[PDB]
């Protein structure tokens, strides 16, 4: 038992709700926040800009001192970091971005590193601003999320599109 509330089941381990992610994540402080985030880590638009907005910027300052040390991340790839007031832990997720040319097929690499959290509050990979198809972005997650994922989508109208087309 867990503290998500309202949300639709769709499969054994992924449920899905009309929500926005920063105020589920402010109310629930779940162990394990996702970030929609891009390889240099710069938190602009869209979920990235929103989570870190809601940490007044500490999030950022964060992901800069991480990119100094580390480098950027790999499209596909992960990193843990502090979640802040939002959540005890950030993974962020670097799904790729079709208005960048990047390879659709790296989403469901992207994907597999929910299955290193046994339960996580996130957006749906690549959708929005990172230009792929939300109804096979949430496609993939239900065929590669084997944790439990909460899945928090911001567009009403869209959520209802992804709930009546799945299959
Ligand atoms: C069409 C969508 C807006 C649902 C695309 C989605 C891409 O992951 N963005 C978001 N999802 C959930 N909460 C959010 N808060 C701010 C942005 C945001
Ligand atoms: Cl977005």
């Amino acid at each position: 038992v867990n503290s998500f509330s309202g949300y639709l089941k769709l499969t054994d381990n992924v449920y899905i709700k009309n929500a926005d992610i920063v105020e589920e994540a402010k109310k629930v402080k779940p162990t394990v926040v996702v970030n929609a985030a891009n390889v240099y880590l710069k938190h602009g638009g869209g979920v990235a800009g929103a989570l870190n907005k809601a940490t007044n910027n500490a999030m950022q300052v964060e992901s800069d001192d991480y990119i100094a040390t580390n480098g950027p991340l790999k499209v596909g790839g992960s990193c843990v970091l502090s979640g802040h007031n939002l959540a005890k832990h950030c993974l962020h997720v670097v799904g790729p971005n079709v208005n960048k040319g990047e390879d659709i097929q790296l989403l469901k690499s992207a994907y597999e590193n929910f299955n290193q959290h046994e339960v996580l509050l996130a957006p749906l990979l690549s959708a929005g601003i990172f230009g792929a198809d939300p109804i096979h972005s949430l496609r993939v997650c239900v065929d590669t999320v084997r944790t439990n994922v909460y899945l928090a989508v911001f567009d009403k109208n869209l959520y209802d599109k992804l709930v009546s087309s799945f299959l």
